[PDB]
């Protein structure tokens, strides 16, 4: 039990809206981190289609994040990934 | 450098009834987990004056090990736990 939402432990983010959670239920939620430990996120695309020769390619995608003031900032739905 | 099958953290892919959407392009996940993830659905049950409460529901979520290159989609992300 921490003292507010900008100040738990571990910390609780909101992740930037350009990136959300879709379930197929496609509904997209909101996520909230708990970050018990940082995570990254890399885009990647199978370049070549080719048993023989196959190619991926990864870009590191920097996930930006928002501390919240107030539980008023917390949206109706959303999802809560819990880092270790 | 080892095969899909020989990489710790293993590459996990998450069941693609859960994406990532990106700004609206959905990408299947891949994992690998160094720690630890749960993810829970939240709803908010409750806002009175005077306090509000969250629902929070686990999901279990499937997961595949990768065993072949063949397995991974055209196009995903992944998510790597520290």
């Amino acid at each position: 039990m921490d003292p507010k939402i900008s100040e738990m432990h571990p910390a609780l983010r909101l992740v930037d809206p350009q990136i959300q959670l879709a379930v197929t239920r496609p509904k997209v939620y909101p996520i909230i981190l708990r970050l018990g430990s940082p995570l990254s996120l890399n885009m990647a695309r199978k370049t070549l289609n080719s048993l023989e020769d196959k190619a991926f390619q990864l870009t590191p995608i920097a996930v930006q994040m928002t501390k919240l003031a107030t539980t008023e900032e917390l949206p109706d739905e959303f999802v809560v990934v819990t880092v270790k």
